[PDB]
């Protein structure tokens, strides 16, 4: 119950989404080497990048939430950082 | 790692119609559960994208091996229906 | 008028899809005459039951007019 | 397997599958107050018992025995 | 009296087809004649069992009106 | 060389299927207030424990070792 | 219900819950040749089996009857 | 594979899997009032966000495109 | 066929030794009988006893015990 | 509950919660060859180990027993 509507209840469901679009990603990915029919793939392709900006903007949603985005800003020097 | 030209392509499309529609039930669910004004935004915009990729797949398995002629006595049978 | 019946009819647009799949793939699974035959008439019904509920959904509250704007994102791509 | 561990056991799925799509539909029928939707949910509902009665005659005369169901209806004759 | 009750033997039904399917998939596993007899015996009853919650689930609720016309609509395609 | 994770353990899944069965049954019984129903459910649950039951017979005989089922009267009575 | 769907439903649970780890500790001892693994999964089944027995004995003296847990080990034979 | 199959889909699986713990230690976090472990939940739930920005930064620096972290954020602004 | 053959199913074990413990603790909150609490509070101790033994187990195969040393340090380290 | 069952079990669930973690990270380094992928993953599978470990004293350092989780070093070499 103690949920401030906007700052606690969406965030979890927001990343749900985001988990949601990930996984209809994987399976455009998945499928995009399954035939070889050309306007099938085709639109395939452009379905799974309209996907794509789904997850990018549910991402740069939920960073700029109660949740901390300098964890999605210190992961640039996080990713060479391994030796 | 599988290729065929009737199963193996018709019903992935077919469960991709079922995965579109299911985005768009979980986003409208997403509508109706918070007063967020920027969420509501991105959902109701990615809500009408999936919306559009739904229909997308939905002349995918019209153009496809099965019928599109369920599409064109549908909308009197829906009438026929009272 | 919304999940209460919205909800509920893409589920079931689900289902009917779903039932299409799997009578399919039972129908290439054997390739006798009495099942097939018989599984294609149910898989025709189905079909139709799909086609159905689309146009329902259509006829109902949401936008359809994607549906109006498939056939021309059909014959864009070639 | 095809019609020892297969088609049969796939079949009872089907018959199963019958079942729960027209308990989906009775459980939708008195889930909204629509008059459209209530018309062609009873619609789809009334084909769907027709396909489930029809795998039902398809596994009477296929691998099982249909001679279960025809002594039963006395074994239910059994209350009262 | 819905979904309670009838929806519930309809759910009754798939679970001795589901038991029937599983000793059936365990039957064809093996030679051993001790399991597969007791096995057949144990899915014999199931089998009953199933043909008894199916003439119930006609009489409980909804229309075996097709069930009286399911040979009729099997004998159209031969 | 398998009678073991091939005829062993499918007979914990159907002790395991046979008891949840009951399981439904006995819910299903606890969910209405019909006496055909309560008739029915009665007949097939009684079965199927008689079902359970006759698999686990055939467990004890099969692989595993009966030495906790034939000392387990006296833990139960440790205490009360 | 509470003796009838809680406690029984429960306790048939515990019943299944054993046979799922019993289960899974036996594929994994036909899934490596391992002398640590082996030996301790040995024993953790062991144990699960006693904590298996205990639990059939506790459904014993609950709503399940041993008139045909006591009528298996005659009907075993009785069958091929 | 290594490169499309099982390691660009792969990439987006694990993305998902760490945002479900995130979002399953926010539910621990708002579930008690204990304070060592609202402050180990909130480290913890600190790393999986670590965890799931690198993820998201190497799903960049892959064969997917990055296209879409130069269009979002004008994307975005442009919805009211 | 040494890694995830045999260590994801151990980390597995401990998984459903896990699970049993949270059922058992459910079942023993849910009556107030006493000989069933007594032997099923008994056999969530012998679960607790699997999962320690499935975690030494563990320790001494391929995953990294290097947590294992600094940890006690490094959960007091939170003030 | 507050201790019992709405911080002790979940606390339970939250180990398990990162075995899968590791579990799956270990899946993907057998399903491919990449080297900026075997790095991250390496790192993202230490920190959850790191994580497994603290909520594992966290568990061990409550009420319940770490008896179990003291006597363990020496119940195992009783196996063997
Ligand atoms: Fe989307
Ligand atoms: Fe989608
Ligand atoms: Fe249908
Ligand atoms: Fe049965
Ligand atoms: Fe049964
Ligand atoms: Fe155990
Ligand atoms: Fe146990």
């Amino acid at each position: 119950v103690p949920r401030k509507m906007t700052d606690t209840e969406l965030a979890r469901s927001i990343r749900l989404n985001i988990e949601a679009e990930l996984d209809a990603i994987n399976l455009y990915a998945a499928h995009i080497d399954a035939t070889d029919n050309e306007d099938a793939k085709a639109i395939l392709q452009h379905v799974m990048d309209e996907e794509r900006e789904h997850a990018a903007l549910f991402w740069e949603l939920i960073a700029r939430l109660d949740p901390e985005q300098a964890a999605h800003a210190k992961e640039a020097v996080e990713k060479y950082r391994l030796i």
